[PDB]
């Protein structure tokens, strides 16, 4: 019974960093937050699209328009070179100001 969430700008970062490729689709966060907590998906749909909100609030992510129909849709939130190391900094951390 443990569903400890993280920062809204971390649930995207902490994911792309643990992904073997440095690139994740929007669902990426939906497949990471759960990989950690037990459910955090079949009960609260307020955090689902919630991540898509931080995907833009931040801009070091490589949000490209079209692609190579690899995923099927033209959209993907990745991590640039001078971006990952940056967000992973505010992600590996947590939400607690002084």
């Amino acid at each position: 019974d443990s569903k400890p969430p993280y920062s809204y700008a971390q649930l995207i970062v902490q994911a792309i960093t643990m992904a073997p490729d440095k690139q994740l689709t929007l669902n990426g966060i939906y497949t990471h937050i759960t990989k950690n907590y037990p459910y955090y998906r079949t009960a609260d749909k307020g955090w689902q699209n919630s991540i898509r909100h931080n995907l833009s609030l931040n801009r070091y992510f490589i949000k490209v328009p079209r692609s190579q129909e690899e995923p099927g849709k033209g959209s993907f939130w990745r991590i640039d070179p001078a971006s990952e190391s940056k967000l992973i900094e505010q992600a590996f951390r947590k939400r607690r100001p002084r």
